[PDB]
């Protein structure tokens, strides 16, 4: 029986994991959903509370903490532990009946809430690659010393590829080591992308393209953020910097490929040369479940891949002249030290502004490669909370220097 | 070091195999060719004993051995045991100094040295998919009696499943053994062929084609006897009853696809329907490679696959009505008990008067049918030698019986 906790359950990630759970548990009981954890949607939180039965609840804001007691009494013969805040956060990641944990949360409280389950040696099934981008040197730190902790990927290229592995090599490391690629007999990865809603158009048409075309019509309905940058390929330059992260793969051996498709999620090239691939249609379910099943499988109900149906694959180069940020992610990723900190953080403030109408399109690229040329390499702290504190220094010179660019220029 | 033996050295897979070992060994010293067999070829068997020196040379024809000996004379430093006949190729098979051997033999001396590899607890990577479809029953009693012998697959759409399939899961099975797809999660295969020359062709442009048609202009250097095959599609026909025998996956969970670019080479759908494949140019040095690897993987110099240049993967399901070999062969795999055996005698019959104009394009079928139609069930015997001979009576039987309904409807 595999005890879970879900962090962000009510956000898209956690509602696609309970969701799978549900179906997998009609067939065979295999999850016990051990703890959920929400920022304030108190109503949502109770229906999940009153289907899934778990033995924590948590709600971040304190507002609606005593709603949240009240709510609950109402479910028959059940009596959970309801807690609240960044204390009900760490209780839970310390309690001794939960084995996984999944992280849907976004920004700060995603990072904050990994330490923790790292730190109370987990398996931290992980959605959130700017954490990874931002703050990979102290994810990897964190991970030498809690020896028995792992970070399984969701995201899902970053699963695909973690399929596409042996996993009698896999289990004699594990994900963001030093030698990870060595030990699985990596060459070098095919990064796949739908390549988003603008690969027909010309560079003049790119300049007056406005969130609106971005957002319209969206072939797969997930967030906005991640759907401009999908529009600009930043999507695909951050999973570039988290690919390296999680897999120990030199930037030149990561190719970036346009597969429209969505039905070959990314290809690994062994030593070989023979490549492996996973496919299946552009669903989340899989990647989540995979993420709480490995080393194993587990049986779904759902729809089979119709290959037939499927008919044609394509795949062909971004060109890096209309999508600069991709350009601009490698450059960061090879540069390293927090390169990637500031790439990330500056991209925030930038997809904002666009999302917002107050900048255009290559403003975004422009601001992001401004403030990385305003940036000067540290020295790479040695101590965990130093290193910590550093990160999160960087993060916010970086938005501030991205923010005071598009003050200056407006 | 990876001691191996391979036995038809001269032939497709034999040359394939020599040339990787070679490539492979020039990056790193990892196999040592202990011993080359061949029919006849003795000016071709020098030349590659005086590049890879083997312990033992082995040839089946008794006329050209003494020429053999006096040839290798000319080689400095160079003392083997020299051989022939099915003798020699019993004491290759029994020596301590080799731990895998590549049968690269059709027909008799192919099930034969692959029994007599099999006996002596070898690893066995099997390119003649011919005695898995004849005589599957007895290679799975062979194996379950030989413990630590393993069949591991060569035939690329075999090798590509393999590769698709988690090593953790598979070294606690082996392939011909009971519940290999339930300990290895399997759900269905894809099977993909290259839908060979006939593809296209309309039915009464069918009813007419000749060999020298399906000979012409080929794609890839390969054997008249597979070409044929592969116009009529028997030859995915033959490679249904081999994945169902190597993987122990139902006749209802193959599906044949076909995909004329030749890059994905077969895929594996698991019990959550994730989907796994593997992919190359066509070329047979990564399947031969990875059986003589197999758990691991080494490096090669081979071309990348560039799949932007590639550009475009297709996928249809092939017509019954067209290709009726296909048909015949899930129909005999589906009766079972010996029904495969008659199928691949009548089809060898049948093959070859097609290909030397004797009979046209869809007599191929009709007799394999007919044959089919005239033999009984039988009681499967317990005893390994006595179904040894079952088997072959049986070969003989079906051939015989193809042959008079050639010369009856003459
Ligand atoms: C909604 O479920 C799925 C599942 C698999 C694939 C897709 C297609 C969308 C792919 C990515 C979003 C992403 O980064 N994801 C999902 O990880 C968009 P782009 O950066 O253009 O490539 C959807
Ligand atoms: C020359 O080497 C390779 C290597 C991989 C793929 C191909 C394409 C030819 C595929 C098969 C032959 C075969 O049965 N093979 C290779 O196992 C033909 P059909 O039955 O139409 O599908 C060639
Ligand atoms: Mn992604
Ligand atoms: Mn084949």
């Amino acid at each position: 029986p595999i005890n879970v906790a879900i962090f962000g359950s009510t956000g898209s990630i956690g509602t696609n994991a309970l969701n799978i759970i549900r179906e997998c548990n009609k067939i065979e009981n295999v999850f016990n959903v051990k703890a959920l954890y929400v920022n304030k949607s108190v109503n949502e939180l109770y229906e999940q509370a009153r289907e899934f039965l778990p033995e924590y609840l948590c709600i971040h804001d304190k507002s609606v903490y005593e709603e949240l007691k009240e709510l609950v009494k109402n479910i028959k013969d059940y009596k959970p532990i309801i807690l609240c805040g960044d204390e009900g956060m760490k209780e839970i990641c310390s309690s001794n009946s939960i084995d996984k944990i999944v992280i849907g949360i976004d920004s700060f409280q995603g990072l904050y809430s990994t330490m923790y389950a790292i730190m109370n040696n987990k398996i931290v099934a992980l959605a959130n690659k700017e954490s990874i981008v931002s703050a990979g040197f102290f994810l990897k730190k964190l991970l030498n010393i809690h020896k028995n902790a792992k970070i399984i990927p969701v995201d899902s290229e970053h699963s695909a590829i973690f399929q596409c592995l042996d996993n009698n090599k896999v289990l004699k490391t594990k994900c963001l080591q030093d030698n990870f690629s060595k030990i699985n007999n990596i060459n070098k990865i095919f990064l796949c992308s739908s390549g988003g809603p603008f690969q027909n158009l010309t560079m003049d048409e790119l300049k007056n393209v406005t969130s609106e075309n971005a957002l319209k019509h969206p072939k797969w309905k997930m967030g906005k953020k991640i759907t401009i940058d999908s529009a600009t390929m930043m999507n695909k330059g951050l999973e570039v910097i988290e690919t390296h992260f999680l897999f120990d793969v030199d930037y030149n051996d990561i190719e970036v490929i346009v597969h429209k498709e969505c039905i070959i999620h990314s290809c690994v090239e062994f030593i070989d040369k023979s490549v492996i691939s996973q496919m299946y249609y552009p669903d989340m379910q899989i990647p989540i479940l995979y993420s709480l099943t490995w080393p194993d499988r587990i049986k779904t109900n759902l729809k089979p891949l119709d290959l037939a149906q499927v008919s044609t694959l394509t795949f062909h180069k971004p060109s890096l002249e209309h999508f600069p940020c991709i350009k601009l992610a490698y450059q960061a990723g090879i540069k390293g030290n927090f390169y990637p900190t500031v790439l990330n953080a500056s991209n925030e403030i930038a997809n904002n502004l666009f999302l917002n109408n107050k900048i255009k399109y290559f403003d975004i690229s422009s601001i992001i490669s401004q403030v990385l040329e305003s940036f000067n390499s540290q020295k790479v702290s040695e101590n965990s909370e130093d290193l910590m504190k550093q990160i999160l220094q960087i993060h916010s010179w970086a938005k501030d220097k991205a923010t005071d660019i598009y003050n200056k220029h407006n």
